[PDB]
């Protein structure tokens, strides 16, 4: 399918010009919020960025340092989100879920099993060099179980291809998940940890109609979201991902304004980080399965400039 985003490079772009606007917004007493926040929401990443260099070859000062002494609250978060290029921002939010004590197991499950092969490649190699560890050695030496071997067998970017589609594999493949499924997933985890992570994205989308044309129930069914289980939430993060990508970034954000609070920096890493990629794919899933448009459920969750910026990024 062809990926859409929300944000592209703004014709008539002039860095120098750019670079002035924001000088003159954070210059002095108050701040026009209004003004950084309709800049930066209409020049794509690769533009912020050259922003920030003609900034500091006109004035000498650094846009973020700037732009963080001067705003505040969620909507800095925003504005640092989006000033942080493109190529190191999964591998920013990924250094961050791992580092200190716990682990924001959220953010590992939704970014290693939404994100494609070439993407974990280039995020492995970023990772390692911004931040001299590799991805795979934090990852294991702050997750475990069958968790942390489903996490590393998904980081090592090495699903097959698509291809020949052996139905005979196919079967023994719906078989097995079946039979785990059955078990609630508590036995046999090896086998099923190589079906889920390396079998091919087209072969693994027959294996879940033959699996439902099997037991009735569509392969989600047999887990419950809402509740714990990290392997779990993986493997769930997995199949909604093998289904479509959109789809489940587009319920990731749903569940994130969904319920008595908000979580703003779900929201703001979906939004930020897929801005450029598939947000409109996103935006056209999440209406046909929640009746409801991103847009609109955005500007009734959360208030202010941040609210405004978000609406910019999310577009119509
Ligand atoms: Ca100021
Ligand atoms: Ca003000
Ligand atoms: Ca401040
Ligand atoms: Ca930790
Ligand atoms: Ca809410």
């Amino acid at each position: 399918q062809v990926l859409r985003g929300t944000v592209t490079d703004f014709p008539g772009f002039d860095e120098r010009a750019d670079a002035e606007t924001l000088r003159k917004a954070m210059k002095g007493l108050g701040t026009d919020e209004e003004s950084i926040l309709t800049l930066l929401t209409s020049r794509s990443n690769a533009q912020r960025q050259e922003i920030s260099a003609a900034f500091k070859t006109l004035f000498g000062r650094d846009l973020l340092d700037d732009l963080k002494s001067e705003l505040t609250g969620k909507f800095e978060k925003l504005i640092v989100a989006l000033m942080k290029p493109s190529r190191l921002y999964d591998a920013y939010e990924l250094k961050h879920a791992l580092k200190g004590a716990g682990t924001n197991e959220k953010v590992l499950t939704e970014i290693i099993a939404s994100r494609t092969p070439e993407e974990l490649r280039a995020i492995k190699q970023v990772y390692e060099e911004e931040y001299g560890s590799s991805l795979e050695d934090d990852v294991v030496g702050d997750t475990s179980g069958y968790y942390q071997r489903m996490l590393v067998v998904l980081l090592q970017a090495n699903r097959d291809p698509d291809a020949g589609i052996d139905e005979a594999q196919v079967e023994q493949d719906a078989q097995a998940l079946f039979q785990a499924g059955e078990l609630k997933w508590g036995t046999d985890e090896e086998k099923f940890i190589t079906i889920f992570g390396t079998r091919s994205v087209s072969h693994l989308r027959k294996v879940f109609d033959k699996y439902m044309t099997i037991s009735g129930f569509q392969i989600e069914e047999t887990i419950d979201r809402e509740t714990s289980g990290n392997l779990e939430q993986l493997l769930l993060a997995v199949v909604k991902s093998i289904r479509s990508i959109p789809a489940y970034l587009a319920e990731t954000l749903y569940y994130a304004m969904k319920g008595a609070g908000t979580d703003d920096h779900t929201l703001i890493r979906v939004m930020v980080s897929r801005s450029e990629i598939d947000l409109f794919n996103i935006r056209k899933e999440f209406r046909k399965n929640f009746a409801t448009s991103l847009y609109s459920m955005i500007k009734g969750d959360t208030s202010g400039d941040y609210k405004k910026a978000l609406l910019l990024l999310c577009g119509e």
